[PDB]
């Protein structure tokens, strides 16, 4: 079976996303290799999914997940850019991620959907603690791999 | 405020999924200038919404929502290709869905997901019944409108 191989950004929540696997929240602190998880629209796929926050292009074998919406984490902008090192293209399947939409004081949506539109890719908030968005990441990747 | 104007297809669903503002599954039997809801990912934006099963060219203003897989409703080919008539064109923002996916005997996925590459959209399976992709097609299908 087709194996969709996605997590990455700043350091400051993509553990906690990850932790779809987990279906619960993580406010604990593990974060080097660290999942697996057995259908998505009826295509019936595995996962290996987490950064931390030098050379380790060696594990960007990579779709990308690619910031903490109270955090001006400016940061995407250089993720994106080392990948297009590594992997040498201008277009690979990706999707730019604004977590924590839950809280309060915050990035306004708009900033990033026009950064977003300039790279062309998804942009999709999302939210560990409520679930809100957790799979709507993941999810939209896996169907860009169109790729 | 941005206006997301976006249910099409063959006769035998088109309706249930759209009755996302209705968050409940009808089972009984209205379909002809059938919604308005008020965000999406962070942003807060309102939707018009569901066609019937000649000349009414008229309505397809429009992105398009465009089968229930027990039903090999053919039907969608013919659907996208008289939107390329009226909206003249080879690019227009769009999803393929694929509702039913709840049910037993059943198209399978994968047909589908390569005629969807072969147009170049999204493919999401869905389900008003059980919830289930509701909401993935509408919201991937704003994010498109990139357009
Ligand atoms: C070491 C490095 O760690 P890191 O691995 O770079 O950090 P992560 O990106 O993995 O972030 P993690 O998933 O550990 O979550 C970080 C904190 O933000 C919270 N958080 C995550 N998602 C949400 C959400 O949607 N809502 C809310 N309200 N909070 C959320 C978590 O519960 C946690 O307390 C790191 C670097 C800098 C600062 C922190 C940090 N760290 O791991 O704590
Ligand atoms: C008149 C024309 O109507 P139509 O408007 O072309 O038909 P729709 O596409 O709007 O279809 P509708 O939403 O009315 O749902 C049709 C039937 O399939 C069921 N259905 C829809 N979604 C799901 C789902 O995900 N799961 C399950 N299990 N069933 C689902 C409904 O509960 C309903 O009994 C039409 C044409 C032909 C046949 C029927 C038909 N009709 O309206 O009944
Ligand atoms: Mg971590
Ligand atoms: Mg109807």
């Amino acid at each position: 079976m087709t194996e969709y191989k996605l997590v990455v950004g700043a350091p400051g929540g993509k553990s906690a996303l990850t932790i779809l696997i987990q279906n619960h929240f993580v406010d604990e602190y593990p974060t080097i290799e660290d999942y697996r998880k057995q259908v998505i629209d009826g295509e019936t796929c595995l996962l290996d999914i987490d950064t931390a926050g030098s050379a380790m292009d060696q594990y960007m074998t990579g779709g990308f997940l690619c910031f903490a919406i109270n955090n001006t984490s400016e940061d995407i902008h250089q993720y994106r850019e080392q990948i297009k090192r590594v992997k040498d293209s201008d277009d690979v399947p990706m999707v730019l991620v604004g977590n924590k939409c839950d809280l309060a004081a915050r990035v306004e949506s708009r900033q990033a959907q026009d950064l977003a539109r300039s790279y062309g890719i998804p942009y999709i908030e999302t939210s560990a603690k409520t679930r809100q968005g957790v799979e709507d990441a993941f999810y939209t990747l896996v169907r860009e791999i169109q790729h």
